[PDB]
Formats: C-alpha cells, structure tokens, sequence
C-alpha cells in the first residue's frame, strides 16, 4: 500500500470520506447526485430528467440529462473567455523542440468560430459525419471543437492507419468531408497523410466525400485534386471570426470512434453530448485533482478516446491548460518526455504503460539532466501495468512524491470507470483500485453467476453511468448483441479482473479475442481477414503472446494455398501486406508457416492450444499439436 502524502492530503478536492459519501450517493440516488454534478457545465435550457436508462433485452436505451440543451464548444471555450481569455488553453510542443505554441482560450475560440463558419459555408450541417485524419497539431483540436460547435459528428481517424483502413472508416460512416494535413512530423520523419487520403478515396465504394481540407504542415510536394481539395489557410482566412453557438440536445450524437472488437471489423462507437461531457469533466477534475493553474499533459493521440476525453474535452470544459505534444517520448533522446515536463512545468502527467516500459528499458537515460520537480500527479492508462513498471514510474518520474492514478476504462465507457482518487484512495502497484462515482462493477463466472468476496471473473457493469456510449453507428441491434447479450441486463466489458480482500480491482486483460499491442486494441479476427485477403494465404489464426515492451505481440499461424512455398521474401511481404491493410500497428511480429491448424471434427479451431504453444509453453487429427510444437521450436 502507498499512503496518501501530506501535500496531496492538504489540497485534494476529494478526501477518503468524501469519496465514500459521494460514491454511496451516486449509487443510492443517481438523480440527485448527477443532477447536482451536471452543473459542472453550462446548460442553455436546464434538464429536469437525469437518469433514464435500461440494459434489458431487447430494450437497451441509455439517456442522461435528456430534456436539457447545451453546447460542448461553449463549455470548452466561450465560457472561459470573460475571466480567463488570456489563459493558455493549449500548449503545443513540436517534434522539433524549437517549435512550440501557446494558444490562449480566446485565440482558440476565435479559430474555432472561423472553422465552424468554414464548415457551414462548405455546406456541412448538424448531424453530418466529418472524417479527421490528422497529426498531433492544434488544428486537429480546432477541427474537432468546430464540428462539436455546429453539431456535426466527427470521426477522428488515427494518423497511423493505412489508406485501406481510412477508406473503411469513411465508407461505414458516410463522411462528407475529410480534414487532413500534407504530412505529419514524427521522430524526425514524415507520415504521408494526404497521400494516404488520396489512395483511400480511389476506393470505388467511397461515395460520400465532397471535399478534402488540407493543412500545409510541412509544405511538401503533394498531388492536388482541383475543386475537391482545399487548403486550410485559404479557407479559414476567408471565414468570419464571429459565431454564435446554437443549443444541441444532451442526446445529440457528438462523435464516432471506430473501435476493434471480438468479431468483425472495427465499429463506430457512438457518443452523445451532455452526459459524455459531464462525465469527462468530472472524472478529469477529481481523478487528477485539477486546480486552476495546473499544467496538464496527457500523451495520448487525439485519434484515440483518451485523446478525446483527456487531452481535449475534460481538460477544456474545466478551463485547464492542456499540453499537446507532436512527437514521441523517446525522440531525440529517451529524456525527451521529462524535458517536455521540465520545459512547460507540467504538474500532471498521464501516459501509457507501453511508454513507461520503453523509457524503463533505457534506465536513468530517461531522466538524465532533468528535474521533474513540477510534477504532483502521475497517471497510467490503456493496459495493465506490472508492479515493477509502476514502481519505476512512481520512483523515477514522480520522484516518489506523486500519486499514480491507474485509470481503467474503454472507448465504450466515455470516461474513467475504475480509478484511484489521489487524495482519497491508498495505492497498490498494478491496481486500478475502486470504482468511480456512478459505476457499479461486478465479477461473474462464464455462466453469469455473480462472484462475491475476493475473487476473479468476467468484469461487468450492472447499471449505466453518464459517459456510456449510446450505440454503434447505424446499428443499435449489434450494440445490444455485442455488449448486453452475454450477461443479460449487464454491460460486459470484455475484460477479466480479480477483486482483493479490500475491494480493489486488478484488471488482467481481454477475455475475448481482442489484443492489446503497444496499447492498441486489435481484434484477432480482423488480422486474420487481412492475412486471408493475401492471394497466397489460405487460412490464418492469430493469437497474442506476452511481450516485454508491447505487452502483447501478434503471432500469426498461417496456412498457404495448396502448392505454395514459404520463403524469407514472403515473410516480409506478408507483414507489409498487413501493414497495408490496417497499419504498422497491426503488423505481426511472428509468422508461423503451418498446415497443422488444430480443428475439431466440426471444423472449429482450437485457439486455446494455439495460444499456449505460441507462448513457449510445452505441456480431429491429434498429431497436429506435436507438429505445431516442432515448428515453433524451429
Ligand atoms: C481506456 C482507453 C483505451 O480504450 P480502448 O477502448 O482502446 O481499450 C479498452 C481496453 O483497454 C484495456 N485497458 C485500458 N485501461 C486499462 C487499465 N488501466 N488496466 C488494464 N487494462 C486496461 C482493457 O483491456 C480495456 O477493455
């Protein structure tokens, strides 16, 4: 156990007693609790209703603050202007540290109004989907907030997706517009963003895209399509800086994020406005102990939900200064992350176990010539953190003075679900600890029976909370199928967890067929598809194996079409194929050439033995197992 340090005790917004009192009210009386807590936002017309939700088959319906109206952008910008207009809303640090920016709330608001008008002039309307395929530059934020201001529904696509992966997202969502940049700048190198867009839009099934707006980030030679392609600067300069935000309903859709699942291709996890923003704002405030003047840095990409809730929306609703970093924590040197901390006097740092492990492998090279004294709070997200990593992070980065908040949540959950509160809860290395206000977790066996006491099982949430995803885009029936059918009347997270004698949770990872690779959520089925699309590949089974930096690696058992021979040319080729289908993020670390896939007489693939064998673990046609072991050895 780590005791709460005096300095945090002295300033904390929530102490142990307040966590107990608030947690208990949040469950016993959600309506008074979230009715009061909803006031963290400005409302145009006030809500009367608060909680109005159901996990019942086939009547899954999630509504929060439903008769209320509000604007996300007014809450994240306009309302801070009068008294804090001059406050820095975003600190931008470039890949190249010679390049930085302090954007004030007033500056940010002005550009958001301009871009809101640019979108409106382009014919974009409330409800339209807007694809954003951007690097980590302040214009992505501007684009996201402008979509929100006018009630367009934005769909941010992570910069590292391949042209094929971008096309799929645009096709599913029917995006009317793509907003991108000429190139991205990362670790001295360029991502060819706009080129990738070009390639995407050549897909014949892409039919909805009217225009591409392009930010001139590097000024590289790019192909231009006259009429379709527009420059960011050209358009924004033309636009009025004046814009009045109209009222959106609490349940007006806000964004879609394509998210990997146990079966099929990624689906558009849908979030609405009111409950989402309230949940984002509240979790940020309390979990990071946010006080005016705290300089906050979340290291997550804007193309993931952590970048949505905890780089942008939570921070800006609360009036915080939030830092956006264009680069990677270990470039030019492993000390970079701490140089950024030092340079911008970061007080709250929130990052990924994959990063921590990466800096850890380098030792004191990660902290060398740095100070780190400005830091008060650390945070970790996206994957289980091993105690040793947690210890190194606490000791080396936080100098043994900083609570570490290990925040468990998901894209589908909008905000933090199980998390320490730095002034309320005593820490255990590797534990996400206790549930947040409004959150009712439970552990059930594979049959659905609640497990009591210290125990493990399938992690479910037994009632709704405000930040919960409301649906899957254009497919509410699959939303129910996916999350509310395995354990009736419950939200199934897809994770396993254990609870200890203290009521602390230890999240042990996906129990479905979803991987965590360098903190990216990937379905095994989608990699298998990408593999099988290759004209030389008959059959593939993909499993995860432990990995000291990535957490899990992708290990692919591959069966070639009859008459095909493996080679070293083919190994790299197949890898490059998956990188083309999805992105570098999905490239398999290992390709296991085999004709010995273990199938039931019924045709089922024995995926448990594959998993065990792939992990260096040595104890219809039974003799395939033995052939698989030899092949592994070789
Ligand atoms: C939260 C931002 C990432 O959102 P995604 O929707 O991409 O991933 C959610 C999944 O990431 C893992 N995960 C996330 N945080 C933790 C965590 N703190 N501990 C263990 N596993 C975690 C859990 O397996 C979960 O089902």
């Amino acid at each position: 156990k780590h005791a709460i340090p005096a300095n945090i005790a002295d300033r904390c917004l929530i102490n142990p007693e307040q966590y107990e009192t608030k947690y208990k009210q949040s469950i016993n009386d959600p309506d008074t609790f979230w009715g009061e807590q909803g006031k963290i936002l400005d409302w145009i017309t006030p809500y009367q209703k608060v909680k109005n939700t159901s996990f019942a088959p086939g009547n899954v319906s999630i509504k929060w603050y439903e008769d209320g109206t509000l604007n996300l952008a007014a809450n994240c910008l306009d309302r801070h202007l009068q008294e804090n207009g001059d406050r820095t809303a975003i600190i931008w640090e470039g890949d190249d540290t010679s390049q930085s920016k302090h954007i004030s709330y007033r500056e940010l608001h002005r550009d958001v109004c301009r871009f809101a008008n640019t979108l409106l002039d382009l014919g974009i309307k409330k409800g339209d989907v807007v694809a954003i395929y951007m690097p980590m530059v302040p214009e992505a934020a501007v684009a996201m907030l402008a979509c929100a201001r006018i009630g367009a529904v934005h769909s941010v696509i992570f910069g590292g997706f391949s042209p094929e992966a971008v096309a799929g997202r645009i096709i599913d969502s029917s995006s009317r517009l793509v907003i991108t940049a000429d190139e991205g700048v990362r670790a001295g190198r360029s991502i060819p963003l706009k080129k990738n867009v070009d390639d995407a839009l050549k897909n014949p099934n892409v039919t909805s895209v009217e225009h591409v707006i392009v930010l001139k980030r590097t000024g590289s030679d790019i192909d231009w399509q006259e009429g379709r392609d527009l420059w960011w600067r050209d358009l924004i300069e033309k636009a009025s800086p004046e814009h009045q935000p109209e009222a959106m309903n609490a349940e007006d859709p806000l964004f879609i994020l394509y998210t990997s699942g146990s079966t099929g291709k990624p689906k558009g996890v849908l979030h609405t406005t009111g409950g989402y923003l309230v949940y984002a704002a509240t979790t940020f405030k309390y979990v990071f102990d946010y006080h005016p003047g705290d300089i906050y840095w979340c290291t997550a990409d804007v193309g993931w939900v952590t970048g949505h809730s905890y780089l942008l929306y939570g921070p800006l609703a609360c009036g915080a200064t939030t830092l956006m970093f264009e680069g990677v924590p270990n470039w030019p040197t492993p000390a970079r992350m701490c140089q950024v901390v030092d340079k911008h006097q970061v007080n709250i740092l929130y990052t990924a176990p994959t990063a921590i492990r990466a800096l850890m492998a380098e030792g004191d090279k990660a902290i060398e010539g740095t100070d780190r004294s400005s830091l008060r709070i650390l945070g970790s997200v996206g994957e289980p953190i091993n105690p040793e990593a947690w210890e190194w992070y606490w000791k080396k980065i936080g100098k043994e003075k900083c609570p570490v908040v290990d925040t468990w949540w998901q894209t589908e959950t909008g905000g933090f679900m199980i998390t320490p509160l730095p002034g309320a809860i005593e820490l255990k290395a590797g534990s996400a600890t206790r549930p947040f206000f409004g959150v009712q977790p439970a552990l059930v066996d594979n049959e659905g029976h609640p497990q009591e006491g210290a125990t493990e099982g399938n992690l479910v949430i037994t009632d709704s909370w405000p930040g919960q995803a409301r649906t899957l885009f254009g497919d509410h029936e699959r939303f129910e199928q996916t999350y509310f059918s395995t354990f009736k009347n419950m939200y199934f997270s897809g994770d396993g967890a254990r609870r200890d004698e203290d009521g602390y949770y230890w999240i042990t990872g996906r129990v479905d067929d979803v991987l965590n690779v360098s903190g990216h959520r990937l379905g095994t089925a989608e990699i298998e598809s990408a593999l099988v699309a290759h004209p030389k590949i008959a059959e593939a089974a993909v499993v995860g194996i432990p990995h000291a930096i990535k957490g899990q690696a992708i290990y692919a058992y591959v069966t070639l079409n009859h008459g095909e021979e493996p080679s070293p040319e083919l190994y790299a080729e197949v890898r490059n194929w998956v990188e083309k289908e999805i992105g570098p993020l999905a490239t398999p670390d290992v390709l296991h050439w085999t004709d010995s896939l273990p199938k039931t007489r019924s045709g089922k693939i024995m995926r448990r033995i594959l998993r065990k064998i792939a992990a260096g673990d040595t104890s219809a046609d039974p003799g395939v197992v033995e052939k698989l072991l030899e092949e592994k050895q070789a």
